[PDB]
DNA sequence: GGGGGAAGGATTA
DNA sequence: GAATCCTTCCCCC
């Protein structure tokens, strides 16, 4: 198997930087103002521009414009970022019929029948980026190696704009060399543990206990570690099946008070069965982000298709049950829909 | 024992 | 911007 993935460039603030070219070369931040008061909220992503001074996806916009109070600050556009995905997607089908599209900016193609080696690859990864720069000048980096997992790791270390082969020796060496907490799916709370268990490699998880590694990451975490440990690692490219949709909204103000939070519930009914687009769920489920941030969450799966009216009744009574059993005050309602038909 | 499915919390980019 | 993963609990052959 030949994996070949792609992943745009600082894509929501590349897309502004498309839309208006006088923003090139400035640091821009793209956000997501909360509504709560002046400047709240965080950021989405920035160019690398501004990531120069630290100025990343994640931190506060308050944090932001502190580091660089004269950056240029946009307000996400998520609709323009998807349509121009969308495109790029398309393009991107040309050169292949197995393709994963793993998130807006992210997609694998299994490219196996269609080069021969890593040169072919190589090559066939130049003419998509020149494609792409071409009809919309978006560019972005690809990652190519035996499976998903390394081609994901080839991009992450050629970004940006950019482009890399791990053939498998690299992979092997990689498998000694790369610090494990660099693998896809691999996040802090996991890395945390491999460190308190001597684990910075791969190769380390060949050489411990498996119910001990199972017991403190979990049996498939460890299953997938192990597996690329040994070099046999080979999901194939599937196409991507959305499981679910919802929104969340945040409140004006935070309550627990049913009739003050019933109408952002509400909203977020609207909206989520806009999306849901002639997809008929069967599971509906309320998410509550309490004051403190945590996130408290009750659903129900029905035998039948959810209809709007139901959809409505039912995420009232599964609202109680989450006031009934939690005492923190609610800052952020939603809802979300699964099990479709 | 384990296939099968529902539910809630954990974890991730 | 949200979505999937993972672990536990339980019906039933
Ligand atoms: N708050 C966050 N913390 C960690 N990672 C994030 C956060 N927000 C977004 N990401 C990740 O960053 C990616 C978007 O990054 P972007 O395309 O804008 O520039 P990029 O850094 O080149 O992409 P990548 O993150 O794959 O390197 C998302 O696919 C994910
Ligand atoms: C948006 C948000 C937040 C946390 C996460 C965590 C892990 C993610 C993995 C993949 C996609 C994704 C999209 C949005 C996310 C993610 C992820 C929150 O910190 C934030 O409040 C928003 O909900
Ligand atoms: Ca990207
Ligand atoms: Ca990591």
């Amino acid at each position: 198997m030949i994996v070949l993935f792609v992943d745009f460039d600082y894509f929501y603030a590349q897309v502004e930087e498309v839309l208006n070219p006088s923003l090139k070369g400035k640091p821009v931040v793209v956000c997501v103002f909360s509504g709560r008061f002046e400047d709240s909220g965080a950021v989405a992503t920035a160019n690398y521009e501004a990531r120069k001074f630290g100025v990343k996806a994640g931190i506060p916009i308050v944090e932001a414009k502190k580091i660089l109070p004269n950056a240029v600050y946009l307000p996400m556009r998520k609709e323009v970022y998807q349509q121009v995905s969308s495109r790029i997607m398309n393009l991107l089908r040309e050169y292949s019929e197995k393709i994963e599209i793993a998130s807006i900016d992210e997609a694998y193609l299994d490219i196996s029948d269609k080069v021969r080696d890593y040169r072919e690859a190589y090559n066939l990864g130049l003419e998509i980026k020149n494609k792409i720069l071409e009809k919309e000048k978006i560019t972005v980096t690809v990652g190519i190696s035996k499976n998903k997992v390394f081609a994901k790791i080839a991009a992450d270390m050629a970004k940006p704009n950019g482009i890399k082969v791990i053939d498998d020796e690299e992979v092997k060496r990689l498998i000694r060399e790369l610090d494990i907490a660099d693998v896809p799916g691999i996040g802090n709370i996991t890395a945390e543990k491999l460190k308190k268990l001597g684990i910075n490699k791969l190769v380390d998880t060949l050489s411990i206990e498996f119910d001990k590694l199972k017991g403190m990451i979990g049996e498939a975490k460890a299953k997938y570690l192990i597996s690329l440990a040994r070099d046999e690692y080979n999901e194939p490219i599937r196409t991507r099946v959305r499981k679910s949709i919802g929104r969340i909204v945040t409140m004006k103000r935070n309550s627990r008070n049913l009739e003050e939070i019933k109408p952002y519930l509400f909203r977020a009914i609207e909206e989520s069965y806009y999306k849901l687009d002639k997809r008929i769920p069967k599971a509906i489920h309320v998410v509550a982000v309490t004051e403190d941030l945590d996130i408290v969450s009750r659903g129900r799966t029905f035998p039948h298709g959810i209809s709007k009216e139901t959809a409505y009744s039912e995420s009232v009574k599964l609202l109680q049950k989450i006031l009934e059993e939690d005492e923190r005050k609610i800052r952020r309602i939603g809802v979300r829909f699964s099990k479709f038909i």
